[PDB]
């Protein structure tokens, strides 16, 4: 469960939040091949609460109504198709798994639903599965409100209704079987693993025999004995009796340590700085970084969901977030995932959001395709980080020093560091108050590269900046603190 099953010297997934299957399949062929991505997360597949107070949130698809693949990405057909075009171009696809629970309690009873399944929260019926109350939590649950209210007791945490989300009976192995007959029809279609969302509320032993009844990965695209990559949310800052490591014997975790602290370091808050990241990873209290799925924003947190956190970077923070995930991308730590994320009408009062319930860019809550614009960014209000030349080259530098070790670091003892990837890569950064003008080691074989921050290479030539390595591995950088991008980026594939 711990290997993600990427094709060869493919490193990172991309989470393509909301999009549509038939734009999946088409990114799959014209760009995340060719780019070198390993996967994509996708929204989840299953039928969901259609709530149209507010008007078509985004997490009412963290409300599920049935396990029939009909959502606002698309129904049954187009969902296989996305699977098999994108795993003939050796591109992967990893399903956001919502098992712990079905929908709100206080969800009015009918056919308000992505496929217009008959549900009836009150009465815990849920025929299209189905479901009724002998499969659900109310009778385990031991709190007044029948809710959680009290993280400290790990207990409730598992056994009582998430913000009122109705909770599965996951120790009966009637529902554990109707979970893997849904995760196995997604693995026989050819998915390649699964986001364990709210992994925290159940147990892990719940996870483990649920995993027990699925299939190896379609044989027909995977070795055979092939496992689905697993990774489980569990948002674990410390001070919680429930711990990320409960979840290892399951597969990998989400490590959302990670992207808090990166964000704190990279804003310059709390006294951090870049220089302290010579230690980055279990250095700085993280879990092993063979189980880390590390990331610098989620769906959740990109909008004050989740833990939140005022530190987290997101593409609203442009500059400083591209640095982040160029660090992220260049450094070994953990399993890569990025963010690809749409606009919303962002608006404070009293410190919050009152649109972190904006759903995708939408006609009457009919999800917007993703058109592509001549210079290769995206349309529509899609933001589409992913495309952007500066993460795009990143998640290819991860690829080409995959394996090399952690090597040549530099600091000033401020913000303005540097280190390579054996003798693969290289990477240097500014976010200091002044020019990082220096002779650095860079552990590369003698030539001229181009910076993959700002350029390309097409032809023989560099479209951005040439770095000029001598006999020596030594090569002089010069980046101004008043840089739109401040790092500078060469590896072995970049080489004229
Ligand atoms: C009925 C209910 O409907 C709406 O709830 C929505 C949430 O607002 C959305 O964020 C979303 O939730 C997703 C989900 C549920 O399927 C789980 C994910 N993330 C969770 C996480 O698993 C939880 O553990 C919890 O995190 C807590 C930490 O565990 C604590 O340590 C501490 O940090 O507090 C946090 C926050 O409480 O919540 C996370 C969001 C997943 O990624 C989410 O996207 O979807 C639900 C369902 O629609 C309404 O918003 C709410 O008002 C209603 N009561
Ligand atoms: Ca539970
Ligand atoms: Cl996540």
């Amino acid at each position: 469960q711990y290997s993600s099953n990427t094709q060869q010297g493919r490193t990172s997934i991309v989470h393509l939040f909301e999009w549509r299957w038939v734009d999946i399949a088409l990114e799959c062929e014209r760009y995340l091949a060719p780019k070198g991505f390993g996967g994509v997360q996708v929204s989840p597949p299953n039928e969901n609460v259609a709530i149209h107070n507010p008007f078509r949130p985004w997490w009412e698809r963290y409300q599920p109504v049935s396990y029939k693949l009909c959502t606002r990405s698309g129904n049954e057909d187009e969902f296989r198709n996305m699977v098999t075009r994108c795993n003939n171009v050796g591109v992967r696809i990893y399903v956001d798994a919502v098992i712990n629970h079905m929908c709100g309690n206080a969800v009015s009873a009918g056919t308000s639903s992505t496929c217009g399944s008959y549900f009836n929260p009150g009465s815990r019926d849920f025929p299209a599965v189905p479901y009724s109350g002998w499969d659900f939590n109310d009778g385990k649950c031991k709190t007044g409100s029948g809710d959680i209210e009290n993280y400290n007791d790990a207990t409730q945490v598992r056994d009582c209704r998430l913000s009122g989300l109705l909770d599965l009976a996951l120790g009966k192995d009637y529902v554990r079987s109707k979970i893997a007959e849904y995760m196995n029809h997604l693995i026989d279609i050819g998915v390649a693993g699964f986001r364990i969302d709210a992994s925290k509320h159940m147990w892990p032993g719940d996870i483990k025999a649920i995993l027990d009844k699925l299939h190896n990965l379609n044989s027909n695209w995977f070795p055979e004995g092939s496992k689905p990559f697993i990774y489980q949310e569990v948002i674990d800052l410390g001070g919680e009796p429930i711990k990320s490591s409960d979840y290892f014997g399951n597969g990998r975790v989400t490590e959302f340590k990670y992207g808090a602290k990166l964000g704190t370091v990279i804003r310059k808050w709390n006294g951090e700085k870049m220089s302290y990241l010579k230690n980055w990873g279990e250095g700085w209290g993280f879990m092993p970084s063979d189980r880390a799925l590390v990331f610098v924003d989620n769906h959740d947190n990109q909008r004050g969901h989740g833990a939140g956190g005022a530190s987290i970077l997101t593409f609203w923070d442009a500059r400083l977030y591209k640095m982040a995930v160029g660090f992220m991308l260049a450094h070994p730590y953990g399993f890569t995932r990025v963010m690809s994320s749409y606009r919303w009408p962002r608006y404070f009062e009293n410190g919050k959001d009152v649109n972190d319930w904006v759903g995708p860019p939408n006609d009457n809550g009919v999800t917007k395709e993703v058109t592509i614009n001549p210079d290769t960014t995206c349309g529509n209000d899609w933001v589409c980080e992913h495309r952007a030349r500066q993460i795009r080259n990143m998640v290819n530098f991860r690829n080409v020093v995959d394996g090399q070790p952690f090597t040549n670091w530099y600091d000033n003892g401020s913000n303005q560091v540097a280190f390579g990837r054996g003798n693969r890569g290289f990477i240097v950064f500014n976010n200091d108050d002044w020019t990082f003008s220096l002779t650095l080691q860079t552990g590369l074989p003698a030539g001229t590269y181009c910076d993959v921050i700002s350029g390309d290479k097409i032809n023989g030539n560099c479209t951005g900046i040439k770095i000029y390595v001598s006999d020596d591995g030594k090569a002089h950088f010069s980046i101004s603190n008043s840089a739109e991008d401040p790092f500078i980026a060469i590896h072995a594939e970049s080489k004229l």
